[PDB]
């Protein structure tokens, strides 16, 4: 395994957002042309094993551990009736104190806040991606498509991401092979070599959240200078067209930076390769 490996994301200009927004309240529109300098993106969501290396090295206690609770989706035992604050839920105990990560070391780390993610990425010699970098990377070299791979959810009759199948929230059929998370290296890569960029775990980005965007062309944009919530991208194993259609590269949501949940993780980015881990 090389679950901290990065891929080179080429310099380019791309269309961020969409003039055909599917969730208008989220500021998916307007489409705008954005120029991105070449950089590096983690191929994988940060896994439990990789996060454990960080905690072993630094002693870091995550925010959910210090607060003593985190949000867990009821279907695997608040923003919605299916989100419950569970005492003792955290990255090591993703459904609460009687759950474990021992059987899922290669799954994405969960219950990590924005601050926890920044701490990990900086320890790794990296950083969070901006929203524009994240979306450009998600799109995988394709223009104005719904998904990293194109416009069909199941191209060639194949599942390409870990989302929900069945009637949410009562029945997840696990048709795609995974009820909860999947290993970080599951499913096909996109055109840039990224795995699970849509689905699996949601992913923090560095930007403050706003829904007000201009059509002006921009260069390496960082988002607004202030805010109260940080932007997350890409959707999760819970998403379904019927209620939360956020497994599209253009989709976007937000949470306060001290937030954490059982469907929210991250990956890192870097301007240049960090020191080789000998
Ligand atoms: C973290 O440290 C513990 C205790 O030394 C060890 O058992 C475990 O394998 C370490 N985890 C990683 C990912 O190195
Ligand atoms: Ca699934
Ligand atoms: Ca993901
Ligand atoms: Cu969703």
């Amino acid at each position: 395994l090389a679950h901290s490996k990065m891929v080179p994301i080429p310099a380019g200009v791309f269309t961020m957002g969409t003039d055909d927004p599917q969730i208008k309240q989220d500021g998916e529109a307007p489409a705008r042309r954005v120029t991105i300098d070449a950089f590096y993106m983690d191929a994988y969501e940060v896994s439990n094993t990789e996060f454990e290396k960080f905690v072993n090295s630094t002693g870091y206690l995550t925010e959910a551990e210090k607060f003593g609770d985190s949000f867990v989706f009821e279907g695997m035992l608040a923003a919605a009736p299916w989100w419950l604050p569970v005492k003792g839920a955290n990255w090591r105990h993703p459904e609460g104190p009687d759950s474990t990560i021992l059987h899922r070391p290669d799954h994405p780390v969960l219950h990590v806040s924005w601050n926890d993610a920044v701490a990990y990425c900086t320890w790794a010699g990296k950083r969070l991606p901006t929203e524009a970098e994240w979306e450009y990377s998600c799109r995988g070299g394709l223009h104005n498509r719904l998904f990293p791979w194109g416009n069909k959810l199941q191209p060639k009759g194949q599942h390409y991401a870990n989302i929900w199948q069945g009637e949410f929230p009562v029945t997840n059929t696990g048709e795609d092979g995974f009820q909860g998370t999947a290993p970080v290296d599951a499913f096909p890569p996109n055109g840039y070599g990224l795995y699970n960029i849509v689905g699996n775990a949601w992913e923090w980005t560095s930007d403050w959240w706003t829904v007000h965007h201009s059509v002006e062309e921009t260069l390496n944009p960082k988002g607004p200078p202030s805010g109260k919530d940080r932007v997350k991208k890409g959707g999760s194993y819970m998403c379904h067209r019927s209620y939360c259609y956020r497994y599209r590269c253009a989709a976007r949501s937000q949470n306060t930076p001290d937030s954490s949940a059982s469907n929210l993780g991250f990956r890192c980015a870097a301007d240049r390769l960090p020191t080789m881990d000998s």
